[PDB]
């Protein structure tokens, strides 16, 4: 019965459960951020069918009138293989943002580890130009040192980017070890991203931060409607909650699928 624990993070293992769930938010005032959990993603098959996966995701979410925003890493559909001469990530990720697209919805591109940030980025701006910024975005994360240069580095596209502290464990050649620098960095990179007047997804549970982005918004006359709070299912439902009430924009990233013994581990391992 790891499931009857798992069930406050994971929103089930169907696409039907998802669909659920996200009704449940949005009777609440929350949006979601759908996010198709897998584990064997080794193979270009493999990646494939983990996109149509995807797909299939969307066109239920748009059957059940909910405009389509999924967050998906790239490595799980092919990024970095090379199927007939181009690289199977973008191939894939075309097919997906295409068809969130059609539905008026929109394809977070994940970050993931250190090793993966130069293509990310190099793919994230193709795909604003085939698809517009308004379909597709993507994540920083705080702890490495080269974020706030690729933050600016985005700035002609107007992008719409997710700050977050980092996931992964990286070395201090690449990511501050300090979590008070951290912290630091990611204010940085909120406000910066506000400053630019680029719309910027606020992923983070940490009530100070949370906190003084509020007080930031306020003083610098940013409207409600131009960034939104992020936070995990299931985490701080207290302040998801009550930053909706305030009148805040808040949107909650919702995993779902078999696979979910990884993601519910990392749950675990982050318990304050
Ligand atoms: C919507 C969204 C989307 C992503 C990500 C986060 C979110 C919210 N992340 C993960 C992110 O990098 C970071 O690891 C987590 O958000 C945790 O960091 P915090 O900002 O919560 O602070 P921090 O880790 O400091 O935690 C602050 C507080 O939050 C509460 N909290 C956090 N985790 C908890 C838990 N498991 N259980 C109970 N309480 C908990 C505790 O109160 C804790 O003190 C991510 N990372 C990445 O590298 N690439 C990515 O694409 C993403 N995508």
């Amino acid at each position: 019965k790891m499931w009857n624990l798992a069930e406050r993070f994971v929103a089930g293992e169907s696409i039907e459960s998802a669909i659920q769930a996200v009704q449940a938010l949005e009777r609440d005032g929350i949006a979601g951020n759908l996010d198709l959990l897998g584990e064997f993603i080794d193979s270009p098959a493999k990646c494939t069918e983990f996109a149509d996966d995807v797909i299939k995701l969307i066109e239920a979410a748009h059957a059940a009138g909910i405009k389509p925003y999924v967050s998906i890493k790239l490595s799980s559909v092919g990024q970095g293989k090379d199927e007939n001469g181009e690289d199977l990530g973008l191939t894939n990720a075309r097919r997906i943002i295409a068809k969130a697209k059609e539905y008026g919805g929109f394809i977070c591109l994940d970050m993931e580890d250190h090793t993966r940030v130069d293509v990310t980025l190099e793919q994230f701006r193709t795909l604003v130009g085939e698809f517009g910024a308004e379909h597709v975005g993507t994540v920083l994360q705080s702890y490495l040192y080269r974020s706030l240069g690729d933050r600016a580095s985005l700035d002609d596209l107007r992008p719409n980017i997710r700050m977050v502290k980092g996931a992964y464990l990286e070395p201090a050649t690449v990511a501050y070890p300090d979590k008070a620098d951290v912290d630091q960095n990611y204010r940085r990179l909120v406000f910066q991203h506000l400053k630019a007047g680029n719309y910027t997804n606020v992923a983070t549970h940490d009530e100070r931060i949370i906190d003084d982005v509020k007080r930031f918004v306020l003083a610098h006359g940013i409207g409600k409607d131009a960034f939104e709070f992020q936070m995990l299912y299931g985490i701080r439902r207290d302040l998801q909650k009550q930053l909706a009430a305030e009148g805040y924009r808040v949107r909650v990233y919702l995993p779902y699928g078999r696979d979910w013994y990884a993601y519910f581990s990392r749950r675990i391992a982050e318990t304050p």
